[PDB]
């Protein structure tokens, strides 16, 4: 997608070489900001090929609250074996926070029902926000929250959302990032009665890996096609109650897939 | 200043009118971005004189841990009156989050410490964040952190910083939280042996008041003057032993005070 391939581009012509965790180093910038206006179709990465199947089943498992990677494996994904130890446990991750971060007082708070019910009885409001950057579960999560923080915003029927992500792999993880995000609007919105609005993607350290690079100028050398339609065929009760087949994606034309070594 | 005046005339261009929580009104954009290269001078509006007092105390006072205005009165500050209770408490707001997190299992973590630990010891860390958004304390905070969320990069011997900010009071609240985290990303600098880098601000519902629309053609007829230096006189022992003399703001020239109200 064009703003996708213009902040490829962007690092690396403005990143600095950097150390990271895992050893392989990294082109890196810190802070931007893109906006996918999703009325003009669903932000998913046309100048390679990106596996639907496992980014909407990854969504779906968030909004379980469910951070064991079985229901992953009963549906054929396999993007977090290599963080999960050897119960298929990653610790009170992503849907965990989502659905039950506990409280000091013993309380489980549903963020996604919050959000819900603010939606619905106070759009205006200015503090619509999940976040899974729990400071006292840090210790206990097989990886940090990458996508840590995100916020509703609802003005003239439409429901735009704004995530803030600390960490990004610009080639493997972002085209997933921004297709679950936008996912989650499309059905926030459904469940609401809103339209869509934006979707606005917010970095910290958005990085390009030193063993992406080849692959990295390969996918630049190639036209973004014409943006695919999401249609959801069904409206489920309620948020927690979608299915994989009730999504389908229209007019999806990608380039071929491009393989690449995930840093662990 | 020049990002700040481009930011008050986008929000009159393309803000739209949305009710709020305090029944004002206001014309509000959602998601912006904007950078202050912290080596081209301290960031402190200059189109109108901003009260550096304010602004310096509430930092240390968050520093502190403190949540009670009482120490803010003895320093004659004044902007968080309206939100304290009777025995002048705000509940656990920004200080207490940032110093003493309560954890499920009865620890209190000090976030300060943790990223000064970490900016010693793994600067090339993606995951140097502070965050006052306490889900589990959030029904006792007598307004929810609008400044909510922030992070600390290193490249090439520079300290930058990136916060997001899920509601924005462009007029009056603004420069006041531009001033106020440019401040700790010097102090912290120091602290670590580091050059100031970038100050990145990432606004949410990001809105001008309907009452404060005079004031805004003000300032926007004025021309911005050159930016103040910061000079920090003394290297305290820690980042908890600063004190308001320390701070010296050189060739600070600003254009004539704008009264304008609060919303509460
Ligand atoms: C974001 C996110 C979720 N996640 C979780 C996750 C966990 C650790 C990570 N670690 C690093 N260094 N980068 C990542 O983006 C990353 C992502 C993903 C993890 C891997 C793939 C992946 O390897 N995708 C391949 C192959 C897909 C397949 O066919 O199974 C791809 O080509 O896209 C995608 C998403
Ligand atoms: C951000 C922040 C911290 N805060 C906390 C705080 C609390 C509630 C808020 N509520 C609203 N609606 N906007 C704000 O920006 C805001 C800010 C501030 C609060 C008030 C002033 C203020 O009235 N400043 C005046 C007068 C200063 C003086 O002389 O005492 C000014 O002209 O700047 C500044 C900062
Ligand atoms: C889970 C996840 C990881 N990542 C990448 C970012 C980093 O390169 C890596 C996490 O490592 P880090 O914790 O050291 O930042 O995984 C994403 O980009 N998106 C994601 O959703
Ligand atoms: C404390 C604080 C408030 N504000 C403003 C943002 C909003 O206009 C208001 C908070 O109200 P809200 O909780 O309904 O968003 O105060 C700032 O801009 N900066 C700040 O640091």
């Amino acid at each position: 997608m064009k703003q996708y391939l213009e902040l490829m581009q962007k690092v690396l012509d403005e990143g600095t070489q950097k150390n990271d965790r895992t050893g392989t180093g990294t082109l890196s910038i810190f802070g931007h900001q893109m906006r996918f206006n999703l009325q003009d179709g669903f932000p998913l990465v046309t100048t390679k090929r990106c596996h639907l199947r496992s980014i909407i089943h990854e969504l779906l498992w968030f909004l379980q609250g469910d951070t064991n990677i079985a229901y992953l494996h009963e549906n054929n994904v396999t993007i977090w074996d290599e963080w999960a130890d050897e119960n298929g446990d990653l610790g009170p991750v992503f849907g965990k926070q989502w659905r039950a971060w506990p409280t000091p007082d013993g309380r489980h708070i549903d963020q996604i029902t919050t959000v819900l019910n603010q939606l619905k009885n106070d759009p205006d409001s200015r503090r619509i926000i999940v976040s899974a950057w729990n400071v006292g579960e840090l210790d206990k999560m097989a990886l940090a929250p990458c996508h840590a923080f995100f916020q509703f915003y609802v003005a003239d029927g439409k429901l735009s959302c704004q995530l803030y992500q600390r960490s990004c792999d610009v080639f493997l993880g972002l085209p997933f990032n921004i297709a679950s995000y936008a996912l989650l609007v499309h059905m926030m919105a459904q469940q609401c009665d809103l339209e869509v609005g934006d979707f606005v993607w917010t970095g910290g350290d958005t990085h390009l890996y030193s063993n992406h690079m080849d692959q990295t100028h390969l996918q630049l050398s190639r036209e973004p096609r014409p943006l695919p339609k999401l249609i959801i065929k069904r409206k489920p009760e309620s948020i927690f109650d979608y299915r994989f087949e009730d999504f389908e994606i229209e007019g999806y034309d990608p380039h071929p897939g491009i393989k690449a070594p995930v840093a662990i």
